[PDB]
DNA sequence: TGTCCCCTCGCTGCCGCCGCC
RNA sequence: AGGCGGGCAGCGAA
């Protein structure tokens, strides 16, 4: 069974990969799977004069009284430790000890590093994440190719069941499939009667086949264009609305009552068309938000419809921890934000990182921003401002999903992703630690490492002789100095 | 669960405090 | 009104 996976979800102690697969007739449709026996990669440290059979005779009777356990696979192992704990030895033979994240009984404690007893005195790796444990064992660089056997048969197409993390292992095959790409733009209102901000028009621009491994052509046409409208100040919009929205405005616009059927609607079509991929201008910080918001607030069934993982509730919690809520409820479909830090990082040039002049920067296009205000009656009598409102949304969307591709967000994030190992999304939302803190996992454990578990001066600037210098000068730099030094002087933990 | 993007240096504008010519 | 000393915040750069 070949999959090729985009994003990782945690529940139950199960890790669900989601990913795509080829049908019989190489169809490239959703896939879920659920990954059972994931297990700890555990270190006992032996004190000085004892060995690793003392610390199982000792400890691994505890362990199965104290997780409800048949047996449990460990074996004596060396490993080397060079980092930041002291008191732990170069190089020791550990009790390299195997947890189940799933185990009958209290599967949800940790055992603590600084445990001591008569035989050991540390343990290494007891609390790691269960993403982090598959994609390190099983050697997952970034998001490729994966063979499945013993596959077992959410809003995926296809739904399977692994009891073992083991029959999981990363192909050769460097071809990656299309990507259903769905760009979105929104346009709010704030009500001064409970002081919050709520959806008017959310634009849907669809984009089915995006292959990243040939270049995307420019100003690609979305293979489905649809809007959905809200009344913004009365319930009735003003006459001749959709005569002259079939007349003028591009694609489908499918017109509404009020909110929550617009919010049904949109969860409908989210769900039917499934992207594997979120375009969008700001969508994280904001407008991921605001949708997230007025969809609890209204009490939609189908808010999971976001993601790729069936939600019948709402996380209780939910009500600056938002982030994270919003991340676990869109999980399975990546989150294409062209104005966070990764947006960002990819277009220095920009001083506001609007659309507009994102746009006159990466495509060189020159578009003329328009101030929608809803709250004004204009929208509310005429028909006309209506229509123009709608139409700048719609520009909205394809100018953000087409400097989207301009920059290729996507191409970035994934060639990042397989040279750091982490997942395609967390790169994507523009983080630089995670990266590096996975490309030195992979790194140190296929070399016999142990990892760790989970304010100085800088560089010299030289005062110039300020002035005008007539003369020619030259400049001479060093090419990447910090790296080079590294290698230079081969500094490293160990 | 709850995270992050090295500090540190030098540059400019603003604000409040102190002494002075 | 002006120069200096310590403090905060904002930001461009290595």
């Amino acid at each position: 069974f070949q999959m090729f996976w985009l994003d990782y979800c945690e529940v139950n102690n199960t890790l669900i990969l989601f990913g795509k697969v080829k049908l019989k007739d190489d169809n490239c449709v959703s896939a879920m799977v659920q990954i059972n026996g994931l297990c700890r990669e555990l270190f006992f440290l032996p004190r000085e004069g004892k060995t690793p059979t003392d610390i199982h005779e000792e400890i691994i009777p505890l362990l199965m009284d104290k997780y409800g356990l048949d047996n449990i696979r460990a074996k004596p192992q060396k490993m080397k430790y060079s980092f930041e704990l002291p008191d732990i030895p170069s190089e020791s033979d550990y009790l390299k000890v195997l947890l189940p994240y799933q185990t009958p009984k209290s599967s949800r404690d940790t055992i603590p590093s600084d445990l001591s007893s008569d035989t050991f005195y540390h343990v290494f790796g007891g609390n790691s994440n269960i993403f982090e444990s598959f994609v390190i064992q099983n050697r997952i660089m970034g998001p490729c190719w994966l063979d499945i056997k013993g596959a077992d048969f959410s809003h995926c197409a296809v739904e399977v069941s692994v009891d073992k993390p083991q029959n999981i292992t990363p192909t050769t095959t460097k071809t990656m499939p299309n990507l259903r790409c769905l760009s979105l733009s929104i346009q709010t209102l704030m009500n001064p009667k409970e002081n919050k901000q709520e959806i008017v028009s959310i634009t849907l621009s669809a984009y089915r086949n995006i292959s990243l491994d040939s270049p995307i052509p420019e100003n690609i046409k979305p293979d489905d264009l649809c809007t959905l409208v809200r009344p913004p100040q009365s319930t009735s919009f003003p006459l001749g609305l959709a005569a002259l929205a079939k007349q003028k405005l591009p694609g489908r616009v499918r017109l509404f009552n009020n909110e929550k059927a617009m919010l049904s609607c949109f969860c409908a079509m989210l769900k039917v068309e499934d992207p594997d991929v979120i375009i969008g201008h700001r969508l994280q910080n904001v407008y991921l938000d605001v949708l997230a918001h007025r969809m609890h607030d209204l009490n939609i069934p189908t808010f999971s419809s976001i993601g790729r993982r069936l939600r019948r509730t709402w996380p209780e919690k939910f009500g600056n921890m938002n982030h994270f809520f919003i991340s676990d409820i869109c999980s399975g479909r990546l989150i294409c934000d062209i104005a966070n830090e990764m947006g960002q990082s990819l277009t220095p040039k920009c001083q506001s990182w609007d659309l507009s002049e994102m746009y006159q920067v990466t495509c060189e296009k020159e578009h003329k921003p328009l101030d929608i205000d809803y709250q004004n009656p204009q929208y509310q009598n005429d028909v006309n401002s209506m229509t123009m409102a709608l139409q700048e949304n719609i520009t909205n969307c394809m100018i953000s999903a087409e400097v989207s591709y301009r920059i290729q967000l996507l191409t970035l994030t994934k060639q990042l992703t397989n040279l750091a190992g982490n997942a395609w999304a967390q790169t994507l939302g523009g983080t630089r630690a995670g990266r590096n803190e996975y490309i030195l996992l992979h790194e140190f454990s296929r070399n016999g490492f142990i990892v760790p578990d989970k304010k100085y001066q800088g560089g010299l600037v030289f005062e110039p002789e300020k002035g005008l210098h007539k003369n020619y000068v030259l400049v001479m730099d060093f090419n990447s100095l910090y790296p080079s030094i590294i290698q230079e002087f081969n500094i490293c933990f160990t």
